[PDB]
């Protein structure tokens, strides 16, 4: 049937189904940045920058900013995607007699799983990274002080957690793609 291969329509269903955790994420980021992080640009010096980055983190906590939610959004999405492809995968192996044709569908299904999930993790990864707004960074800041700011703002730690999710996508890809 033509409802196999983890279709754009099936993919879109998992986006809308799971879209609540992401509601207004860019407007929230934009507004938080505008109200608390523009002054980073006026930092006097490297440690005054980091002092302002600490205060930014404190303002993030006081405003209940939380990356943990995006963590859950991705897990839910990945799971839901896995659950759809696994079902598709079964119904193809229950419905499709030519082994090579079945490969067609097993490869399409898992390749779209790998790509749909990995792109949503990158989108979320890019959004979380933007809470250290590049456009308000003082001209004297290097990659190393950005590194520390990433760590003080919670971004570095979110990255780790995002890495575990990409790792599970990779294992779910293994499962879903299991040769014929």
């Amino acid at each position: 049937v033509d409802e196999l291969g983890f279709n754009e329509a099936e993919r879109q269903k998992i986006l809308d189904s799971n879209s609540s955790l992401m509601r207004n994420a860019n407007e929230v980021r934009d507004k938080f940045i505008q109200n608390y992080a523009t002054s980073l640009k006026d930092s006097n010096d490297p440690q005054d920058f980091l002092r302002r980055v600490q205060e930014l983190r404190i303002n993030m906590q006081k405003n209940f900013i939380s990356f943990d939610a995006y963590y859950n959004y991705l897990n839910n999405l990945v799971l839901a995607s896995y659950n759809r492809c696994k079902q598709e995968k079964t119904f193809a192996e229950s419905t499709i007699k030519n082994e090579l044709t079945l490969g067609e569908f097993v490869a399409e299904i898992s390749d779209n799983f790998n790509n749909f999930t990995c792109d949503e993790v990158a989108r979320i990864s890019d959004l979380v990274a933007s809470y250290l707004p590049r456009e308000y960074l003082p001209p004297f800041i290097d990659g190393n002080m950005m590194g520390v700011a990433f760590q003080i703002l919670g971004i570095d730690d979110f990255g780790k957690k995002l890495n575990e999710i990409v790792q599970d996508i990779g294992t779910k890809y293994i499962i879903l793609s299991k040769n014929k």
